[PDB]
């Protein structure tokens, strides 16, 4: 674990990350996709080997040993806002069981379903909650990443407004 356990933000590519392993915002086929996923493909392809999974499940595939969880968030353009918030409440315990698995110290991971399947809705909230239920209880250091200056000062307030 984390000697002191905490949350951070930052303003850059996921691609990138400083953390042991990633979480992709994947889709259920473990197609290249778009947006986090299409990074995510160009990083670590070797990640995608048989990385299909269902919504609301994330599927580890190590890349050399650098582990990728991929998360598969709902598409609120198909789910019910009810079920679409089910769905994605699991996705996040789904990556808890998974990081704490690996025994990792740090992770690296977006806002699931806040992209093109948000819906054409803003879910910061909503999708920052979710990620603060499952991952509360383990004692990895979490480094979200988000692309948008107003979306990185709403993390941050979010962040401190517990601290
Ligand atoms: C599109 C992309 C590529 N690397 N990271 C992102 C990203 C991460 C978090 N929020 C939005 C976008
Ligand atoms: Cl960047
Ligand atoms: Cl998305």
């Amino acid at each position: 674990g984390a000697m002191a356990p905490s949350y951070r933000v930052k303003r850059m590519d996921i691609a990138k990350n400083d953390e042991e392993c990633v979480v992709n915002a994947a889709n259920p086929r473990g197609l290249p996709g778009d947006g986090v996923c299409k990074a995510v493909y160009k990083k670590w392809p070797e990640s995608f080997k048989n990385s299909a999974t269902p919504v609301g499940t994330a599927k580890t595939v190590m890349c050399g040993t650098y582990p990728v969880i991929h998360a598969v968030g709902p598409n609120f353009s198909n789910y019910t806002e009810s079920e679409g918030d089910r769905e994605l409440a699991a996705a996040y315990r789904e990556v808890a069981k998974e990081v704490t698995r690996l025994g990792v110290n740090s992770v690296a991971i977006p806002l699931l379903s806040t992209g093109v399947y948000s819906g054409g809705k803003d879910r910061l909230t909503q999708s920052l909650n979710h990620l603060f239920t499952a991952m509360d209880s383990t004692d990895a250091d979490v480094v979200i990443y988000c692309r948008d200056k107003e979306w990185e000062k709403k993390i941050s307030e979010a962040i401190q407004m517990r601290t």
